[PDB]
């Protein structure tokens, strides 16, 4: 909603289609889908709607932004993608990273998130400190996703389901381990695990737990745990919105 996507050339569109295929094979073989989803999300999640700064405009590869503590480990993702990006010189880095995030979800068995090309790479990274803090709660989540990014409460809960793939690392954030028993499979298990309590060997952040005690978030957790199709629909909507923050008159 509210989007007017730009025209790109036929050659640009051909490159998007071929890069999507190459990214599927690469991400599947390297087992790095979670890290790639995290890269796309940390690129997009810096958007501030009031100032129209930050967002998915390719700045995450700049050494200054990779140095943000919230981005520990993402230098690995940038390096992994560099040889592939060099095969598609016509594409913006902004588009390439967002495409990699869409592909990460698809190859782990998640929904097909719509993708529209045309993001232009911006020169300057946003200031540090916009991404969410795992030790904080619902008020903080609404400040970051709502007041800054302009996303809804439904989007907060569905996007938190990104933790259905991957793990934390004690050398990156300090937290450690996977949220689910199948960290390379995208399904509604994040919500099932959240509801059943703490199982040994699985992770829950304070920010995950905040979803269970908030009056608006909890019904959504319950719905997604009961209905994976509802989760997939809402996730696809929210990821598309995230990947387009500030893009295509926003
Ligand atoms: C809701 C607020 C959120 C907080 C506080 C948060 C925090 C974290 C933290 C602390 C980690 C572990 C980093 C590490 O040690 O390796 C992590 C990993 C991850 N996050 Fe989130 N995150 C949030 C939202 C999201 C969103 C919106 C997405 C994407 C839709 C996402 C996708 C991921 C993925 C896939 C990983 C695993 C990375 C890997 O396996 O290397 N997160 N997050
Ligand atoms: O998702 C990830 O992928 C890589 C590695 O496990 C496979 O390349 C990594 O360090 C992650 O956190
Ligand atoms: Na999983």
């Amino acid at each position: 909603s509210g989007k007017s996507y730009p025209t790109v050339s036929a050659d640009y569109q051909k490159a998007v289609e071929k890069a999507k295929k190459k990214l599927r094979g690469f991400i599947a073989e390297k087992r790095c889908a979670p890290l790639m989803l995290r890269l796309a999300w940390h690129s997009a999640g810096t958007f501030d709607k009031g100032t129209k700064t930050g967002g998915p405009f390719g700045t995450i590869k700049h050494p200054a932004e990779l140095a943000h503590s919230a981005n520990n480990g993402l230098d690995i993702a940038v390096r992994l993608l560099e040889p592939l990006k060099a095969e598609f010189p016509i594409l913006s880095y902004a588009d390439f990273y967002q495409l990699a995030g869409v592909v990460a979800v698809e190859v782990t068995g998640g929904p097909e998130v719509p993708f529209h090309p045309g993001r232009e790479d911006k020169p300057e990274p946003p200031p540090e400190g916009r991404l969410p803090d795992a030790t904080k709660g619902s008020d903080h989540l609404r400040d970051v996703f709502g007041k800054a990014m302009g996303l809804t409460d439904q989007d907060i809960v569905a996007l938190s389901g990104g933790h259905t793939i991957g793990a934390a690392h004690k050398e990156r954030s300090g937290f450690e381990g996977p949220w689910t028993s199948n960290p390379l499979i995208f399904d509604n298990s994040y919500f099932t695990e959240l509801l059943s309590g703490e199982k040994e060997g699985l992770l829950q952040l304070p920010s995950d737990k905040a979803l269970l005690s908030d009056p608006v978030f909890r019904p959504l957790v319950d719905k997604y745990a009961a209905d994976e199709d509802a989760f997939f629909a809402d996730y696809a909507e929210a990821h598309q919105k995230l990947s387009e923050l500030g893009f295509a008159d926003a």
